[PDB]
């Protein structure tokens, strides 16, 4: 399981923060796909999120003007925390805490999202948002299909590569 990057240089965020948030996201999705994440239910077709520097730049605009991403019909998640130590270890922890927000995690785990980008600002407090290309609806079922072994197994979107039992596509629009 390795990060998949598209773009660019709206990627302003230091690699370790990016990879931390991406591994948190896709680590969870891959487990849910294999039906083996305590609390998330049966196996299903799951797309990996592509890390997208364009969506990271959108996340940047959403931090400095909330409401922006909704205008472009995007999913958004937010997480913050007061902290004192190393910035990076603060974030590792915040994500743990984040991962207990049933509401937030619906966007994080939505099987039909295919790309996202996050951004953060330090104020000690850190604030992050991630922007997602697809936003679920309230009550929308996430179950469906099977975890993929080969490309044929991916059905939600055209031209998907199955890897690490996650489906990837660069064209979901
Ligand atoms: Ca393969």
């Amino acid at each position: 399981d390795i990060i998949v990057d598209n773009q660019g240089s709206g990627c302003m965020v230091d690699r370790p923060f990016r990879e931390a948030i991406d591994t948190f996201h896709n680590g969870l999705r891959q487990r849910i796909a294999k039906g083996e994440a305590e609390g998330y239910g049966p196996a299903r077709e799951m797309y990996g999120l592509v890390y997208d520097c364009g969506l990271e730049e959108e996340a940047r605009k959403e931090i400095k003007l909330p409401g922006y991403a909704d205008l472009h019909h995007r999913g958004v998640t937010r997480f913050s925390g007061d902290y004192e130590g190393s910035a990076i270890s603060a974030l590792k922890e915040i994500l743990e805490t984040f991962s207990a927000d049933k509401n937030s995690m619906r966007q994080v785990v939505y099987p039909k999202a295919t790309r996202f980008g996050c951004s953060g600002r330090l104020r000690r407090r850190m604030d992050w948002v991630c922007v997602y290309d697809k936003k679920p609806k309230d009550g929308e079922s996430f179950e469906g299909g099977k975890p993929c072994n080969e490309n044929k197994d991916c059905t939600y979107y055209k031209g998907s590569t199955c890897e690490w039992n996650l489906c990837y596509t660069f064209f979901a629009a």
